[PDB]
């Protein structure tokens, strides 16, 4: 893949490999690692991360919905994939045909799938139990037993596993977390027999209580080198390696006289003679307008974004006259300076999770592995 | 194209067609309309909108950078295309080969392209002049005259047009706008001869002062049925037809008991027995966490999002028990209720421009024309 705009993200797959391999060491040899690669691998590239994770010790993959699993299959992934979200009963055969496990939490969903699917491929289901997140999952025993029976009844339906998800595993206080964990052990008692795969832990839960993970953990945010929360940062077993960086280059440089305005609404006025540089990145690239008072790195120093951010471009105040083509780092490091995803998240008043997911399809991803450029991924490429 | 999650955006091409035809009527017959379809047509589907705009009266198209023009070419667009932003001198030949016009604002860029391009295809350039926006464009006569000469010297370099862009055309007070407009007429004098294409007006400027547009206008935001700003809303010559709407469906429905918590951080607590619905859309789809206290439309009534929004899902309080599969509208209308992009923009504290662009590649676009589904566009499809 090739691209024609000097703006690109870089994904360090060696970082991703180390983050996963280190967990593989920390976990019991009997414990599976399921790599969560939904939302294009949290904006890092679905197939590239999936392969590296499998390479580092992950044995299974997880996506948000069916479309995300089929895409991985088409790209050549043959590892098992679990759809964590909802799916249509009418798509059961497709999922069964492609060897994709489905999450189930409603007995009426199964009644539908049953009437539509007869075989010959078996469907692996994972029972979701709501223990306090309030998102998806069964809540009562009656509904739970009903589901187990329907699966039991059908020759091609198999209950491969069951799980829950924690709402506060990244909180230093573990009161709610303990309630959910206890609720889980109680509900597992509703099952006639324990499925071969029992899971509940996410990045935070598996890194904090690796002994309470059962047979499989679902590794997400931490695989990308980002802490589930600033609060638990000082409690993580090993150092995480940030894998995502974002860069651009100056395409224009000019000197403004005092009084000259910049950008929409003319909300910025040069106080004195200053050098303004224009970079080819805007909010359609995920660099939201709310980043208007943030700073970028240029020539090793912090340069403030001046004026409002445009759809495809934005201006910054430079230290002096720098040459067009000069590299600008928006996320990453230059010399001694560095800007992490956590820094961007803080200014945007959101969590790190949301930042890389928002860097759009317009921004090509360049992959590094073994300290070398592996491949380029340009969504709007040829 | 097909999709397997019950979440999709709908683009009404009839609206797009009407918004453009109405301008074609308002402008002098000698004035060209160049449809701005960068950022995948402001998130509406680049080729689908481009074809409709050309059908309605547009004669040319504009994109942000080269990659966007190439894609339109691959997808079968033959109409003239202008790249509004920066491009590499080394890509001049590729542009010339594909009949793509380029914006130029530096003489040193031309020096480079000259040395690298010899023909036989001619390159059509549009000279960008900075009149107060502070983004791109020449600022002085010396640099201007220099660019004209270089273009003149090369046999395959053609100066097809020259333009500027306004920073405050959507402001009721036209003080800065007049200065810019006046600056433009002054700088145009620097040109030995007027290029066949002089342009400066965007949506706001062309709708307010269609008599000051010259030979071509660059129609963007208004083409999608969105007002350049709320301030000029009452000054628009004709009613704009919103083309974008966003929907999903309930994938889970349950009753919470007083005291039960919902979502991350367990920030939401059921006060009484209530019905919570779960929908398959989250922040990786562009439904940013900041919309946490907003509402959606369900069964014709407003339903408040409860708890934090997740990457792929969120919860809403329901009037009562509704059947799973019930349609939810996030942007659009249901019965008497409606949610416009302007409403979402207000809650997110940004402008309408930014909202459709942020609805990600994960959300399929369903196109309507003549009141019938035209096609489906799933970015992560097969
Ligand atoms: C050079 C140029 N011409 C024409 C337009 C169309 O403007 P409008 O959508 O308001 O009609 C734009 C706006 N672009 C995006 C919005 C920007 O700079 O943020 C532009 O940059
Ligand atoms: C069911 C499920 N399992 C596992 C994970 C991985 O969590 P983490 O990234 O914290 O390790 C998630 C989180 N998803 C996204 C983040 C959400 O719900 O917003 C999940 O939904």
């Amino acid at each position: 893949n090739d691209f024609h705009r000097d703006t690109w993200a870089e994904v360090d797959l060696d970082a991703i490999y180390d983050n996963v391999e280190n967990l593989r060491r920390l976990l019991p040899d009997d414990t599976h690692i399921m790599a969560v690669v939904k939302a294009n691998a949290y904006g890092h590239g679905d197939v590239q991360v999936a392969r590296t994770a499998l390479e580092a010790g992950a044995s299974r993959l997880a996506v948000a919905f069916l479309d995300e699993a089929l895409a991985l299959r088409e790209k050549g992934i043959e590892a098992p994939i679990l759809v964590l979200g909802a799916s249509r009963p009418a798509d059961a055969a497709l999922a069964a045909q492609q060897r994709i496990a489905l999450t189930v939490f409603r007995s009426d969903w199964l009644e539908e799938a049953s009437a539509l699917y007869s075989g010959p491929f078996p469907i692996h289901f994972h029972l979701k139990m709501d223990t306090g997140m309030g998102r998806l999952g069964v809540k009562d025993e009656e509904e739970t037993k009903r589901i187990v029976a329907l699966i039991e009844r059908h020759p091609h339906f198999v209950l491969e596993g069951l799980y829950t998800h924690f709402a506060t595993a990244d909180e230093v206080n573990t009161d709610y977390f303990s309630y959910q964990y206890t609720r889980f052990l109680h509900m597992l008692e509703w099952l006639p027999s324990r499925p071969p795969l029992v899971h509940c832990a996410n990045s935070a839960a598996s890194l904090r209580f690796p002994d309470r993970t059962f047979n499989m953990v679902r590794f997400g945010i931490a695989m990308y080198g980002l802490a589930p929360s600033p609060g638990i940062k000082p409690l993580l077993p090993y150092p995480l390696k940030e894998a995502f960086s974002l860069h651009s280059r100056l395409v224009h440089v000019k000197k403004l006289q005092p009084g000259e305005k910049v950008s929409y609404g003319a909300t910025y006025t040069a106080q004195t003679e200053e050098w303004i540089g224009t970079i080819p990145i805007g909010y359609a690239d995920g660099w939201l307008r709310r980043l208007q008072h943030f700073h970028v790195l240029v020539d090793g120093q912090k340069a403030p974004i001046v004026g409002r951010i445009c759809m495809d471009q934005c201006m910054i105040r430079l230290p002096g006259p720098l040459p067009v083509g000069t590299k600008v780092t928006l996320i990453g490091r230059q010399g001694d300076e560095v800007i992490s995803i956590d820094d961007v998240a803080r200014h945007l008043e959101t969590i790190n999770y949301e930042v890389p997911c928002t860097i759009s399809y317009r921004v090509p991803r360049i992959f590094f592995r073994h300290k070398r450029i592996m491949e380029v991924r340009n969504a709007i490429g040829r």
